[PDB]
């Protein structure tokens, strides 16, 4: 019988049954509706958005961790139970994730609609963070966790969190996405629409690498170099690509190039330790966890070393931890955690959450 | 001696000297070539093209604020200074403008003839939008620049523009001409040509206007009424235009009409201030400023007004500035700038130029 | 003549001429830079970053009584003496004030400005607790000074002070500030900059409020009830608020809210008499006197006597003194003290500095 | 005019005039100085120090019945002229007293500052033991005379001391006080401090008592009963008393307790009589003279009478006599002999004294 | 089997068999439960807790040399015997120490818990200066025995202790950790948590030192020189360290410096060894017996010797012991006593107890 496990997240949906090493079911988080005049189904979800993709308007529930299309929302549960997963929700219970930090709300009618909509026996709502760090397999350590939607750092110390040092930036993968989507003009290619914003997407993940050094890589940009790279398009044309490749994911390290008027991860890292207590912090330094599909970024560790190693003291070691397969983590942790025979007293029964209410949940 | 304020765009080319209230110059961007077989001079611009539209295949060197055809684009300038101005290029210092997120590339060329062709002693280039701002006389306000290329939002708040709010669309006057030329067939008006697509200019300049409440204004327009006009075309023909009056305008906040997923002009202002910090935000709103030759529609305004009323908070003054000459406030900008003591040392001196090179212009 | 009193403290800076009875400039300690690129005067101090705050990155030179950013502060005081006060430093002594406890250095160099920036001919830096006393007119009691920065405890017994009683806490109004920006997120509202960090301190002090009984003060908010407040930003949106009016004041009297292991305010104050001769503790507890901002919030007095009453003695009379204008209390004691003749000794005199050098303000 | 008479003894100053039946002022022999840093008058005297005893190191210039600090002794007798009494020393005569057996130079001195510092016209130094007796109003009886600093035996028949029988113990109320200030922390009461000795004095007067039957009252005491007292501290805080309430004046009468080799004072009065002619000691016995203020406790006369008669013959009647107003006896004494007309020839002139010198007072 | 040493006492447990030489078990008398929420064992003691002391708040059951928090000093002693020293309690006497002048309470209730929680067969307890010369391998001395809660002198003459002579002070090695927290803040090193206490202490035992000529060491200080130090944090961060090095433990002598009224330790020694005969001072003179932790601080001998020697006589010979291993000196002394065959009489057995009850221990 086992579990579910979800991470419904933003950007994609990563959902498989406890116990289990791997999703079964990744998909976009994506709910498609025909553009056009049409009539010569107008929803659809994940991979079918993606394959009709240039008809179809496409929308994103969730936006910076938050769900805001409920509607949107529970059609896409819907796919991942009884299309993705082939299960009958009603005979697992169910862990979700969520984002620190989010509007108390969003967990709230989250749980009500697994309890009300899909019957689920009962359920859990774990930190994504917490998840991470468990899934690596250590007590202790600082998590850094970047998606499409958020950015955190929870700072845990062997199985303490310090709520406190908590830090939370909406830079994200998304974002990252439409600056590609700004900068690509200044060649001229006006990747403009939805659709594009997604191929955009998919120019991420297969270009864009991280600086080491930023300031002579773009002196090295200005050269006529190997930096240059092609690209082809759904309809064959060819794009390509230069200063964009690193640009664009060195905003995560300088806010400002987006709008932000916050620190980049490096400082934003190194703050949250700042915020603990000096007894501990030794650790966090060395048990730095990098996690979430940001981080897939080429060389995304090294560059995070490197300034995180300037801005602490001389002395004091520290190691980044990229544990391969960062972009599954959470679900990863999830599985183990369900498995767990000494969390199975965590789930919250429906009857319990009928006689309690809603505010159980926090 | 002063200097020489050109603004280059889309559709029309508005020259002068700096010092100047008004343009000497307007005329537009277009190049004509004999499309019949004809020898029975194959180059002829702005009126001349005008002159002669029967005859010859119009073109346009811009499109969407870039420059496409830069041999013809440089006959343009040949003649705005040769034969229009009647100016030796080489004695005078020149403004150029250029639509925000124009292609790099674009700014880089279109300088290098500047000093390569003209010789041109000194240059500068300005953002359109910005220019309008300072034709007004502010220094804070949201610019809605929209002409026969592009449309953009550019917000400044005291002397300040704020980069990552700059929005821009291709939705513009050429587009709307277009839209005209396709629904008048429904008449059965075969507005097909190139000369055709001129005429239809006309026609829009003379009959269109912004409906304040479209649907019922399609109501209104279900009923024989005022709303029916004629117009007389070059061969005597005259043509019952009615629903189309506002329908055409209508695209510009209903941008479906055309075919584009992107949001109206009115989603698209608003868009932009919300990506502005919240201490600035009530002073945009209570400055819109609307410039550039596609808001010389009757009630855009008006219109605007409503809309973004109905879109920003109950208790947020709305003051949409509508500066008369809104046409050519841009080239307006540009001589009041050029004119200013405080902007000689912006000039990139052609020198400077030839020892630092085209990036300078960026 | 008579001479300048100013109350450079965090937050705000409080200045004025000896012998009146209120500050003639009240404004921030606020240093503002252009965040955005800007250049489509770099450098706004107080009233001037308020009305510009939505572009400029506001900074704080002091934090925690310790100045920090010598720069920014020297800054501060130019504007203090030539654009507010409109004297020519030169001519007056100057009393200063200083938080109890701070880095001797700190002193040091403050002083050092003050002769060799501003040449001013005299000064004395007294300690902020003790001007506290002396403005309400006493020469017995307890002070409980809290403000922006920090928050101390100085207990004065007919004239003599008891250093070894002193507390000192980094609780303050600057963090109250965070917690906020913290715990609105829990309904949603996302006040992550520093501008929205300065309009929740608008709304600290028009909708916060001290619990008397924060249990049931909790079980109240429970329940939909008159808690709810709806409060006005600068954009028009309106923000609901209600758990939160008494959860970030509690902070004062349950630290670990925050992250800190000491104790509340009552405990500390209560702490600070255990230390002093039990001779010396009953009248410490009939004039137990709050001065400085934080102190403004509603009830909080009532809160203060509820528990210390609790804390002591049940024969013990606790009287707590609220003087009325509280958010002044140490600039007004400093105008007593300087117009004082029997003071005029206590002058330190640039040449007597020059002669015995920094120590001597120590 | 007639005279002053001033009983300047240890612990408690009581002055008056001569021919009145009670002091005028009466206040401690303390001075005190601002134990802490102070000054954010370092002199005070009396009454003075305890009213500020919290801040003051209260010092006592007379120790054991000998002048230590004369600097502060004289200060003392400066306020009794000036500032108690208001009397301008020079126009009266003063009676001034002393502990038999106290070193000779104590004297000395002491009558010298009388006469070059205060210019007292004249002057006589009295036994206290002896102005005790005459007080009552007896010729014969041996007197018990114990205070804060000595305790001594005088035996006296009909009007001729026997000094060959003086006896004299450093065992007193100041080292009782100290007593208890130890033994009151076997409870935890950590009275310390020097106010707290003054504390404890109170203690002493209103809680110890004389145990008829200290065997039996140990006995008793063991068992939980009414001998348990409370008591009210400065602070409001309760302190229950019980054993100690008996321990402490017990070791007058067993020295061991503190540390003293000596016997106690019923064998040392014993001894006393013993030293003294046959025909003598009968009346000695029924004329039992108890003065000083440590003769206060209650019950002391008549535990006294217990162990004496035990210790004399068993057909020897013995009558101690309590003459209430004990502690006031010698000042009651000195202001009789003062008015006496057969006194007058007994004063030391200035005059004679500048004669004579230092040594006519013995 | 032999027997069990305890020498419970504040701030260090230091625990073995009787008749060895040193300690099996050395570690804080310290229980900390987690300071944050947590939960993403709540009671660590002695080397748990310091290892977990970034998270944990960290308490001493003693304080003053008084158990206050029974609890966790139930919990310690549990430790003591079933995890560090490996011992089933009831197989073995123990032999426990106290400082002298506590609570009698205090003892009552200690053995108490040892008879009814632990079933210890029988106990003694020792005054810990008693034992401390016993260690040494005196009869005659006067011990000057200081730890990390109280102080204390104890003049013993030929195994004849004299309780009127015994000195007890609160100053302590917590009092002098504490000073530090407050005086290192002058150069702004807010060590003012917890954690930050126990990091302070490690700077006291690697850093400080007693000044042998305070005023000119002062002197010395005010240039730099070698005097400053630097010392590493946890996190890494350097501290530099400076007259604090000795102004700490001057207090010591200088009382006032924390704000205690009482005489420095020179002071305090020599007024015990004035409250003895005569006949035994010389003695007592030149057996000066220092142990206990907080004489451990260099050159504390060496200034005790100049300090005391200027108190005494001129031809008195003053000789300072310092047997190495001050700081286990009482857990020797316990070993040695408990192995000595004429001490088997002194242990209280279990049954002799049950009948006399209580009051057996003293
Ligand atoms: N292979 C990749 N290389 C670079 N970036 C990637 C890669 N894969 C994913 N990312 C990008 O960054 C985001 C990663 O998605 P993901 O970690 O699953 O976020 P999430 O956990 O699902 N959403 P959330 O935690 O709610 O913010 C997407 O926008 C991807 O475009
Ligand atoms: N009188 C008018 N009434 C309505 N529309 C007009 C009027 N005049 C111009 N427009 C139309 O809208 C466009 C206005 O031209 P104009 O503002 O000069 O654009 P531009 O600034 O020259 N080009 P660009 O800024 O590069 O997009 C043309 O297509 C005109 O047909
Ligand atoms: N009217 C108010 N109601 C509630 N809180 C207030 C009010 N006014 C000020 N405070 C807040 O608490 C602080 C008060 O400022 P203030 O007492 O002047 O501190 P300060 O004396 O200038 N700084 P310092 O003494 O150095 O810590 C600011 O953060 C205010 O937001
Ligand atoms: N009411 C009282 N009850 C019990 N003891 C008292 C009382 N009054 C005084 N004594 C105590 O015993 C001492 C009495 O003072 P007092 O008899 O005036 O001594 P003195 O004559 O002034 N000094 P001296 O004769 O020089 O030793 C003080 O220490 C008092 O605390
Ligand atoms: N190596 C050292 N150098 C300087 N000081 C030390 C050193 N070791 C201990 N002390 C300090 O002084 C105290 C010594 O502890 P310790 O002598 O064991 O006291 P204790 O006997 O256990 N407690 P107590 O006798 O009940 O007051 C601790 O606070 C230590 O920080
Ligand atoms: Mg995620
Ligand atoms: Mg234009
Ligand atoms: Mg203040
Ligand atoms: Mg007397
Ligand atoms: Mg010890």
């Amino acid at each position: 019988t086992t579990a579910l496990v979800c991470d419904n997240g933003s950007g994609l949906v990563k959902a498989g049954f406890a116990g289990d090493d791997a999703p079964r079911a990744v998909f976009p988080s994506i709910v498609g509706r025909p553009r056009h005049q049409g009539v010569m189904k107008d929803s659809y979800v994940g991979d079918e958005a993606q394959s009709k993709r240039g008809i179809l308007t496409l929308k994103y529930p969730i936006e910076h961790g938050i769900i805001t299309n409920w509607d949107d929302m529970e059609k896409i549960w819907h796919h991942t139970f009884y299309n993705e997963l082939r299960v009958a929700p009603e005979e697992h219970p169910t862990l979700l994730t969520e984002a620190p930090l989010n509007p108390k709300a969003n967990r709230e009618k989250m749980t009500q609609i697994m309890f009300e909509t899909f019957n689920v026996p009962a359920m859990y709502v774990a930190i994504q963070a917490v998840l991470s760090l468990y899934a690596s397999g250590r007590t202790t350590g600082i998590v850094l966790d970047s998606g499409d939607g958020v950015t955190h750092n929870v700072p845990i110390y062997e199985g303490y969190a310090l709520p406190h040092a908590i830090m939370r930036l909406d830079l994200a993968g998304r974002d990252l996405t439409d600056y590609l989507m700004k900068i690509l003009t200044e060649r001229g290619y006006s990747f403009v629409t939805t659709a594009e914003r997604e191929i955009v997407r998919d120019i991420k993940e297969k270009l864009c690498y991280v600086a080491l050094d930023f300031e002579n890589e773009m002196a090295t940009a200005a050269s006529s170099s190997s930096l240059e790279k092609s690209y082809e398009l759904p309809d064959g044309q060819v794009i390509t690509i230069g200063n964009e490749r690193f640009r664009c994911p060195e905003t995560l390290f300088q806010p400002s190039f987006i709008g932000m008027e916050s620190a980049g991860i490096h400082e934003t890292t190194y703050n949250s330790i700042m915020k603990c207590d000096i007894d501990i912090r030794k650790d966090l330094y060395a048990n730095n966890v990098m996690s979430g599909g940001t981080t897939m970024y080429p060389g995304i560790a090294d560059r995070m070393q490197k300034e995180i190693t300037a801005l602490a003291p001389s002395t004091m070691k520290i190691k980044i931890i990229a544990p391969p397969e960062r972009k599954y983590s959470v679900w990863i942790g999830g599985s183990i955690l369900a498995s767990l025979s000494t969390f199975q007293q965590m789930w919250i029964t429906k009857q319990e959450y009928d006689e309690a209410g809603p505010s159980i949940v926090h």
